[PDB]
């Protein structure tokens, strides 16, 4: 009997078909889902794209798939019967690439209400490339987007609305390496103009902070720290060349070293990122400590002068902590605040 | 004849259908299901997730498979077969991907008891995704999880329950590079509540110990023994700043090199590491030698003063070995016991 | 009545082949096809080849297909519908691999004009190897291209058209990491002729001009400012050998070090890169630089002679920025002008 | 007429199944089985496995197959057929994945015995994670281990045997980068007690002697060399640090750095490696020779004394190559020799 | 019509069997193939292998095919017919594993001539493992290998024969990075005994020469322009040490890294490479260098003496070019020449 009824509803009897759009030839359908998302996984700057897995629900109604014979609500048939019906078909516009997951039976969902409500979820793997502003590259907030749009329909054919309520959902516990998701999470609609037609599309916004953590301690700290062990060196015996001078060079030569090393993890970028002007005044602070040890030499080595060296020494271990600083000051506004 | 009994069991006669789940509107099918683990291979803190390649043996009864036709309680159906029976529906929950072995034959195995009574029995290899805290690296315990979740049906239609004795077996010979697993197995259960409804969960506990022997070699005794190169300099001629210098600067730089060695292998992280902490305090250790030179060095080159350094000399060689060793006490007592 | 109409159209009755060719035994059917490109991503030196990603419009006439039924201009066929009829059947010549996206449904298009005109849109993911010539590395423009054959049918059979208007699209805010494409687009046609027969094929140009801030900022700049750390050696004390020699075997090996910095990048190539001289000749400079101060003391170890090196040491103060000012002058004039 | 004879012997007319076991309720059928491997490649210590592609031929009997028709002994089926008949149904235990080559047609054999005795080869690639004792890294020989089992049937239905002759094959100019094959190979059973059941497996056994050439050339020559270095810094002057000193660092530094090197390739790992124990010593040694510039410097900074460390140097000098030769000889012995 | 013909000739009408070889039970098939390459790409030493893609056209003759029904030599029937007739069976043997091109169409290209002569033409993506004799590894030239093997048939059912013209091609415009292929192509036989009987192969051969650019740029020029600044502390002041320490030290720790250097490309191997020999004799003369500063102060710091000193300071000057010019001379004959 049950079978019987799966067969009747759907299938080569009572004429229904998988290629004609529900309610042919009339208002568009609507397609309301909502998505849940699992997680977040190797966002690179590198690859300039991050990987998401989603459930997707979409929801459409159909009037030949309505039934009258159980009392049930919503009945759900084998994920397999998911073939049968038509389905609304979308693709994710800038996936780079993406996949069903088959492990042991399909992953679907297909249940069909009584009303003729047909709800389908499916999880899928998704690889989304996303152009990000690197301008301020430390402290940045980047804004992750996907759009879905229907490649097989026209505006007039097909429409997708995100759900009046819900309409993206995360893990209760999800968490990012590097990054945190802003709960206050924006939706908006677009439509696309191609030669071929206009078709609907809906985006979704994600705003993640970085975490500041990480580079605070592996990128700032080293920089700050071998200024104060530059710093030193003014206080320094005045005769003594070699000390002074390989505390600056090996500071110089180190803070080189610390520069190019977060070289490597970013894309390759023609416009300046904020931690590049970090590393050039550190770097100009140590070399111009070496500039001026190298310059007391200079007047000392042509007994006037050497006095003279002696108070250019004092007003310069004044003048560094204060420059420094007011650098510091100036500089943490811009990234931190506002 | 066991063709003609294999059809009638199953298949096009008597009118058995895959799509319908067993015992169709009536309480949940139960399936008991243990895992049979292979190995884990490639765990990597940096991509976050271990592999596992698992053998499933799920179990369920229909009643609609029950034959009396055989003397035999369990006969074993074909691998193909098992395509044609219902089948209980599950993923892995966190799977970021996921394939069966199909190389030669399908690796799957189907019996079905005289009761009725069905094993099934598959092949899988995971990846998985598992969050982990690092807040202490080189000594932690990191607790390693899978949940299968039926994304088929809902709570009412489908349960799964850990096998009562033997839920979960590891390989006889299994070792992983870098870890212990512990003998002790937690397994417990899970309810997932979505916007479509509530589906069961089941998960596993994995407790894996880090082995402490390779960091230990590699991270740590370069330090100790850097910092006993460190303490000789104490030792060293008092007349004498190039030797002393020269050895305090290379420690410095070395322990520096040191340091950001470790940081490639982990995945850049937002709070600070266990290792961070010894490194941090090592490099302390050796940049204090250094300006304890170059103290020396400026009350010297300002008869008096060389003797309050001759005395400062002995304190401090006395000092240090204390200070390195009171902290190397409160160190260990925090990661390596309790 | 839909599906009767569909099926009356096309599929087993009328007596509609896929495999027989439009206009059989006829002139050769015209593929007028357009691309609408949605990226270019990871291009890659090393590699050697770029990824893109396209929508894939191609039109052309059958007769058989055309319909007097409905009032419509073009209905919209089933996605799946589109295996039954033929289709114009073309290869990417230089491809290296590539893959339809089969997440969630088929991204396909099949829209039958009234006429018999048959529009055909596939989404498509292109590996692509480019030959490109490095000769000038940092300043150069690369033209990228692809060429669409007819791997199927002959001269005579099958040809490709560009569309007379708007052949090629790019999405409205594409931008490529290290890249800006150049609105100026060519295309042009080619004939394979292979021992087969001779085959169809139609080619587009990408004008590429490669970011030169990146390259600017990271190898250049460092380049400059060590040539310019390089001449305030010559300012420095006559009389002391370390300092001098310090700076300048310091920042001839720290120039060694940012050479072979730069090599990892590129693929390993037989002809000279631009970037290469530029790193010869500030090579040159700092171990003239080198050899300066070896030189002045080969005189002065040897009081006339210790003269003599005190008018040399200013005519090389002089000259260096003169040399180095003529080459940098007429250095850019090569790569950054015509 | 020999269709129909194709058609007679297999297929739907007279009632040939697939799925049932060959001699159904009998003495378990016997799998002899050769394997013939094309190549090792790609092994590596990191991903703990390496791969191989291999000719799989597996013999069986099967009653129902046999045919009086044709006079010749054996007749080649088309590799479409193989589908068709019962297959022996096995997996690679240890696998980590595999896959069959498809390439132009699928690489299948099948011939037939007039006797009924059926010949089936199957060319597949594997990657198989073998554990590898590193306990002594340079000089090991590593036994790698595949183990073929039955996943579908218990002992009592099916059972692999080696042949008796000729049970393992290499390609005739079969060679390894840095690995040779012993020409001796062990062959033994196991049988698999799983939860389900027991199953039959077999498995191979493969000796490899790692090629010492490579870690000679590359690891212990510079060690050897800079040791040598070592040795000449106490012929030197008696009255000169700075000489010594540079040698000595230089060393040092230059043998962390060597020691540093070999740790990159290798996978992690608690147990203590067999170079390191080189480095360790030849560090030891370095390190040591410092220690014994820095003590003469002790004795001579605080007439007698200068004396002293005039013997001290003498003895030295005679010690150290002695030490370094009594480890070396003691050394070799354990790895190259028993 | 032609439906109606090509239903005829091929499928289920007339008894044609795919499964049969054509001319069943007489002289082996002949399959006559030339390949057309269109690239190498990624050819590594460290991986041991490259990939290359190719148009593979393979002729044979079948009798049942043969029709007289239409006047023109050959018919193109529909790629989707070639699934239908029996196909030539062949695999290359060291593929490592390969794939067809699937992106639109199959690429796929069958044509019958009236005679009967077919032509089936595919589109193939090869990975190879070609072992590759590195034994003067920057001057040589490697033969790289396929063979094309018949896994389906015997010697006797089936025999490959390259073209009597032109059997293998050349893209027009082909370049490979590092190398360049040879117009001389040398084409062999080979016959595989197997266990199972003896199989056809035939196998191109192609002549590499790698581009002694890269190599000479990168490599070589730093070895000789690093003896070169070896060469001119011999010049300098007898009296100054550290000048001429300095400048020995850091170009024996240079040349210890330019070595190094060039490992990190190469496969690792057991046998003793050409560059190392160049290496080994640079690394030899900077070290001697040094050795020869480090003589001279043993010599001076022991009045004659320093006499003495100064004759070999000269005759050192002057035996260093023409030993490094007669290693030179002696050098570039073995691998440049013969």
């Amino acid at each position: 009997a049950p079978s019987e009824f799966l067969d009747k509803l759907m299938g080569k009897v009572s004429g229904y078909d998988a290629r004609i759009r529900p309610n042919f030839k009339g208002p568009p359908v609507n397609v309301t889902c909502n998505i849940f998302i699992n997680s977040f996984g190797s966002i690179a700057e590198t690859t300039m794209d991050y990987r998401v897995n989603i459930f997707l629900r979409q929801q459409w109604n159909d009037p030949r798939l309505a039934y009258s014979e159980y009392p049930d609500d919503s009945l759900d048939l084998d994920p397999s019967m998911l073939d049968s019906i038509w389905k609304p078909d979308l693709f994710f516009a800038n996936e780079k690439g993406a996949n069903f997951h088959e492990v042991t039976t399909d992953n679907k969902l297909l249940r069909i209400s009584k009303n003729g409500n047909v709800l389908y979820s499916i999880r899928i793997t998704l690889v989304l490339a996303c152009p990000m502003d690197l301008k301020n590259f430390p402290m940045d907030v980047q804004t992750c987007i996907m759009q879905l749009e229907s490649f097989g329909y026209t505006m007039n054919d097909l429409i997708f609305e995100w759900d009046e309520k819900g309409a993206v959902q995360v893990a209760d516990g999800l968490t990012l390496p590097q990054f945190i998701l802003k709960e206050e999470k924006d939706l908006r609609y677009c439509t696309k103009h191609y030669n071929t037609g206009k078709f609907t599309c809906i985006e979704a916004r994600f705003h993640l902070e970085r975490q500041m953590g990480y580079y605070l301690i592996q990128m700032y700290i080293p920089s700050l720290l071998i200024v104060i062990l530059s710093w030193v060196s003014f206080w320094i015996n005045m005769d003594a060349a070699p000390a002074r001078v390989g505390l600056g060079i090996t500071t110089v030569l180190t803070m080189t070293t610390q520069s190019s090393g977060s070289r490597a993890s970013l894309p390759k970028v023609s416009y300046v990122k904020a931690i590049d002007i970090w590393m050039a005044v550190c770097l100009l602070f140590v070399f111009s400590a070496l500039l001026e040890y190298a310059a007391v030499n200079f007047i000392a080595r042509a007994k006037l002068f050497i006095s003279r060296a002696k108070r250019i020494d004092t007003v310069s271990r004044v003048a560094f902590p204060l420059v420094f600083l007011i650098f510091n000051i100036f500089y943490w506004i811009t990234y931190k605040l506002v």
